[PDB]
């Protein structure tokens, strides 16, 4: 029926391990062969399909490392992840959101062959964290094709972005110090409609870093998110609607379900 989808049903362990279930290959971004933007690494799956493609920015003074290991894992589920540097660590999120549109076009155009048959150009999503999360704000504005858009923890000068059109799911942090959710992500969150695929989920006990390490919170609801709108694979649906409990990791889950 559903001819996206990829990989076993799906179920809390599985989303939840390290590890998702397709083994995973890497392909080096040079700097010099990356253009307008800082270079970085890709994974795909090595089984021969196509998948939807995402790129992923890090945020202010931060490195391709900070979100390498988030890169691996959505890719170990069915994807292909570019995980960047950007051209200066210092690039604010307007640049963000150019380089994260030129990471898109160098998986789709300037990878090796075999990155690229892997890739349905088609379907794409846009990941980012802080200044990045703002890139992929700013980018979804820019182009509604994208299928989906999740920022971490995220921080624009701009907390309007109800011209969005791209589902989104806002991550944010209840510790964060340097971009509050109070005046930046719940800002972001409540600014998007209600006629579209949205949803906030907020960490318990969370700083404004914890993306920039392994996180079973981020990875599972980062595939499900990716999994429902990428891949329109409605057996993830049960994960984001109703969506987490509290009470334990998460803090709090809005949304516009039902999806
Ligand atoms: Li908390």
């Amino acid at each position: 029926m559903n001819p996206y989808e990829r990989g076993p049903n799906p179920t809390d362990a599985l989303l939840e391990a390290r590890s998702g279930p397709f083994s995973v290959s890497e392909e080096n971004v040079s700097r010099l062969s990356a253009s307008g933007f800082g270079g970085g690494t890709i994974y795909y799956p090595r089984e021969n399909n196509t998948y939807g493609a995402v790129a992923i920015s890090p945020g202010y003074t931060g490195t391709e490392a900070s979100i390498a290991w988030l890169g691996e894992r959505i890719a170990s589920h069915g994807f292909v992840v570019i995980t960047i540097d950007t051209i200066t660590t210092l690039d604010q999120p307007d640049s963000r959101a150019e380089q994260l549109n030129a990471a898109l076009n160098h998986m789709i155009n300037r990878a090796s062959s075999t990155v690229r048959s892997r890739i349905d150009s088609s379907r794409l999503a846009v990941m980012g964290h802080s200044m990045g999360g703002g890139g992929s704000l700013r980018l979804a504005s820019q182009r509604p094709d994208l299928k989906a858009a999740i920022p971490l923890t995220p921080w624009h000068l701009n907390k309007n972005w109800s011209s969005v059109t791209v589902p989104t799911l806002i991550i944010g942090a209840d510790l964060d110090t340097i971009a509050p959710v109070a005046t930046s992500a719940k800002p972001i969150y409540n600014s998007l409609p209600s006629s579209i695929s949205k949803a906030y989920l907020e960490l318990d006990g969370a700083t404004h870093f914890a993306p920039n390490i392994p996180n079973k919170i981020i990875g599972k609801y980062s595939v499900a998110w990716l999994k429902r709108f990428v891949d329109n694979d409605t057996r993830y649906t049960q994960f984001l609607c109703p969506g987490p409990r509290d009470g334990g990791e998460v803090e709090e889950y809005r949304s516009t379900c039902p999806f």
